[PDB]
């Protein structure tokens, strides 16, 4: 699928080894400590495909497929699919090749898009790099294919991060040389076939920072999908330049005010208006890029507060700012994990309830986003607007005139005051009816043109036009 394809998805992103295992149990222990594989499948995402596509996702995220060292490393298994060492053979802990294929399937038969996490920088290895056997590595089966073991020292080296090795010294990733015609030329086959072989709709791209520039295209183009790109770093100066190289990134220039914002009750608002308008102005297009708080490289949302109202309001910003939302398997059951591998948590041992105070929010706002985007072909590509900031508010529009999603959003916490903020510069007319879809009530435009929002209990809001919702199933 294209970018202009993406740009209306939603992403529930998810580790394969911790998402549903095939035998559907939802107490199978994984003990994340552990860092071993804990038994999650291809196969197991099918069977549970209904308690994602109920949160309104129209596409999931799965980690790498393709096999990894065997060894549990000082560091753990590679349940986690990023130490690849045979490219073209499936990590068979997943299942077989006809279950990827099954899963593309199921999801196709849904409506609904696959991405696949792939990596293109390194293999994997267990031990230090004086220690790699080149010849396990399959097709890179010599040390010509990589480049010479050095580790990445200073970041604002840019030669060094792509042409240095990984990690510190206990598991080794070493570094392919991909200014290399043959490394190139195999990546590209590669992934051209992997897209065709499984029916893959995009990819999720890791390490993007760390291989040069010159590779990205060509590699997006050999993919012929969306490639949204993992590059670290907060800085959009450095980061939002890669989308002249890729379709998208990872916005990791907004992750980081964004979870300072909602995080406590003292958060930022102010710094986190200001990088929405930095990436909105200076990215070379915002709604190409994934908007996320929670993953599998940082401390989970609720390791920082476990404030339902907070959590709220920051999963609402991510389902309604510009770009493609990514929700991380987890988050929608108010995971609390910290850094890795606490964050790793296995989705079965919550029980995957539908009823859950995120799931319902989270339901709630992809339906709002899907059925606004069914109504108005220009929300997608209306550059989120924030309209109005305080010491404990933020609020944007989103959207075509006469259909526009506004959005208040609040870090008061649970036990916010109830008062009354009166909106301006939500541009809709006088008297225009408004349904506020979290909690299925409704608004009435004042006669200044200001819209009297009630505030409660530091809940987020998310209003629309009562008669653009008309007769859908959205607050019936
Ligand atoms: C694509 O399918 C062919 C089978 O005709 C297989 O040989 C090839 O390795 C596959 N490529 C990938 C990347 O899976
Ligand atoms: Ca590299």
């Amino acid at each position: 699928a294209t970018p202009a394809d993406w740009r209306s998805q939603s992403i529930y992103f998810l580790l394969t080894d911790r998402f549903a295992r095939t035998d559907g149990s939802t107490t199978a222990t994984c003990n994340t400590a552990d860092q071993k594989y804990c038994g999650g499948t291809w196969q197991g995402i099918i069977d549970k495909l209904d308690y994602i596509q109920g949160m309104g996702f129209t596409a999931i995220w799965i980690t790498p497929v393709t096999a990894q060292l065997p060894q549990t490393t000082a560091y753990g298994d590679a349940y986690h699919g990023y130490w690849q060492q045979d490219i073209y053979s499936l990590n068979e802990n997943y299942g077989t090749a006809d279950d990827l294929k099954a899963l593309s399937s199921a999801l196709h038969e849904r409506g609904m898009y696959l991405m696949v996490d792939v990596v293109a920088n390194h293999m994997g290895y267990d031990g230090a790099g004086s220690s790699v056997d080149y010849s396990v590595f399959k097709p890179f089966s010599s040390q010509d294919y990589f480049h010479p073991f050095c580790l990445i020292q200073n970041y604002e080296d840019q030669t060094q991060v792509e042409d240095c090795w990984l990690g510190d010294n206990t598991v080794s990733l070493p570094d392919l040389d991909t200014t290399k015609d043959v490394v190139k030329n195999e990546w590209y086959d590669w992934v051209g076939s992997l897209v065709s072989n499984y029916s893959i709709d995009g990819l999720r791209i890791d390490t993007v920072k760390h291989v040069q520039k010159d590779f990205w295209p060509g590699y997006n183009k050999a993919a012929g999908v969306y490639c949204i790109g993992e590059v670290l770093d907060g800085d959009p100066a450095y980061t939002c330049p890669y989308q002249n190289v890729m379709d998208g990134v990872l916005n990791y220039p907004i992750y980081y005010p964004l979870l300072n914002a909602f995080k406590s009750t003292s958060g930022s608002m102010d710094d986190l208006y200001n990088m929405i308008n930095t990436v909105k102005s200076d990215c070379p297009d915002s709604t190409l890029l994934g908007t996320f708080v929670e993953n599998h490289d940082n401390p989970r949302f609720a390791s920082y507060t476990n404030d339902i109202a907070l959590a709220k309001n920051v999963a609402a910003f991510i389902i309604l700012n510009d770009g493609i939302p990514i929700i991380y398997a987890g988050q929608e059951q108010h995971y609390a994990g910290g850094n890795d591998p606490a964050n790793r948590e296995a989705t079965w041992l919550s029980g995957y309830p539908t009823d859950s105070e995120l799931y319902k929010l989270i339901a709630s706002a992809n339906a709002i986003r899907n059925y606004a985007i069914s109504k108005d072909t220009g929300f997608v590509t209306y550059k989120n607007w924030p309209i109005y900031k305080d010491d404990t508010t933020i609020a944007m529009r989103k959207g075509t005139d006469g259909s526009q999603i506004v959005t208040i959003l609040s870090n008061k916490g649970a036990s916010g005051d109830s008062y009354t903020l009166s909106l301006s510069g939500a541009g809709y007319t006088a008297g225009q009816q408004l349904t506020e879809v979290i909690g299925c009530t409704t608004v009435t435009v004042g006669s200044d043109g200001n819209v009297p929002v009630p505030m409660a209990g530091g809940l987020p809001r998310v209003l629309y036009p009562t008669e653009k919702l008309a007769g859908s199933k959205i607050c019936s």
